[PDB]
């Protein structure tokens, strides 16, 4: 508990707090944009590459329907996404440069990570060598100690949300579940696969779910898979609430000694969750070749630099069918994105 790092986070959630209590609002619009490439596609919204007309620059715009967010019940979560963005900083967090909306849709313009995201590398790759995975899994330890001291947890941890970029460290992105609580909260989110027995059985529950899913992580990219899977979601719930988790042999015993406090159904005893907090998954064995503040600072040699030409390019990104942004002539849903 170094007097440095005490302070380091105390500033830390002053200037979250100064953002969190007055938001930007309404710093750009539509047509300042060209439109390029459809990166990704999901339920109420997708992301896309656009080229700022003035600047030159690039960015991944995120877009969303209004009538389905609506529809689909997600209101709050994402007034909570660009509440939460726009006023977080930190070296392995997205950076959110403008954000609006207008008669149809809501917008939120991030800077643009060309490497794509680690779960293609995973793939094709077929498994992370250990110093490879820990590289990875320090930069997530350090950004969940940094988001639960601002009383913020980030329920949609997993491959596809962990974009590489040129000096081959992570940028989170989907702030989509991403919520402040003081103390419990309840609602059903996730992925199935990465989700905690509590979350499963409708409990109350806290911060201890990211460091759960931390070791889901750690588990899929160190062998390649997830610990649980199955065709339907039921069977992957059964699973994960029986806890019974089999090890590679190829794994190192301390590998599996921090994947077992990490995997602990009991909430009680789980990593992260004790009364040392973050600081017994710092000290454990498995990390003791790491060095905290060279990773803080980016000095490490990354262990794998993501191939591409140049800020434009999308050839670490796959091919979707290209869709109209159509923005209706009448107001929707006015009333109900007024903060936004
Ligand atoms: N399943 C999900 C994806 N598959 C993509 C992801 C997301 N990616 C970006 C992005 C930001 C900057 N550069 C490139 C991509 N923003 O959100 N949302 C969830």
């Amino acid at each position: 508990e170094q007097e440095s790092v005490k302070e380091f986070l105390a500033k830390a959630k002053e200037e979250f707090l100064k953002k969190w209590e007055s938001p930007s609002q309404n710093t750009a619009q539509l047509d300042h944009f060209d439109r390029i490439k459809t990166l990704g596609t999901g339920s109420f919204g997708r992301v896309m590459l656009v080229k700022h007309k003035e600047t030159g620059n690039h960015y991944a715009m995120k877009i969303l329907d209004k009538q389905k967010v609506v529809k689909l019940k997600q209101i709050e979560h994402t007034l909570n996404e660009k509440r939460i963005l726009q006023a977080v900083n930190f070296p392995f967090l997205v950076k959110l440069e403008f954000s609006f909306k207008d008669n149809s849709n809501l917008y939120m313009v991030m800077e643009y990570v060309p490497g794509g995201e680690m779960f293609s590398h995973l793939r094709r790759i077929g498994r992370f060598s250990e110093p490879h995975a820990r590289f990875y899994a320090a930069q997530i330890v350090l950004t969940f100690e940094y988001l639960h001291s601002l009383d913020l947890i980030y329920r949609d941890l997993k491959p596809e949300n962990l974009l590489i970029d040129q000096q081959g460290y992570i940028q989170v992105t989907d702030f989509g579940f991403a919520k402040r609580v003081k103390g419990r909260t309840w609602t059903l989110c996730g992925t199935p696969e990465y989700l905690a027995p509590e979350i499963i059985l409708s409990k109350g529950y806290n911060k201890a779910v990211d460091w759960w899913a931390l070791g889901v992580l750690i588990y899929e990219m160190a062998a390649g898979y997830p610990p649980f899977f199955a065709d339907q979601p039921i069977q992957i719930y059964e699973k994960i609430v029986s806890g019974k988790v089999r090890f590679p042999s190829h794994f190192s015993s301390d590998l599996k000694d921090l994947l077992r406090n990490l995997l602990q159904v009991d909430l009680t005893k789980r990593f992260g969750n004790l009364k040392n907090g973050v600081n017994d998954i710092k000290n454990h064995k498995w990390f003791a070749t790491t060095d905290w503040i060279a990773i803080y600072q980016r000095k490490v040699e990354a262990p794998f630099i993501p191939k591409f030409k140049g800020p434009g390019d999308t050839s670490n990104f796959d091919d979707y069918e290209e869709e109209e942004i159509r923005v209706s002539i009448n107001e929707k849903c006015g009333k109900e994105f007024t903060e936004f």
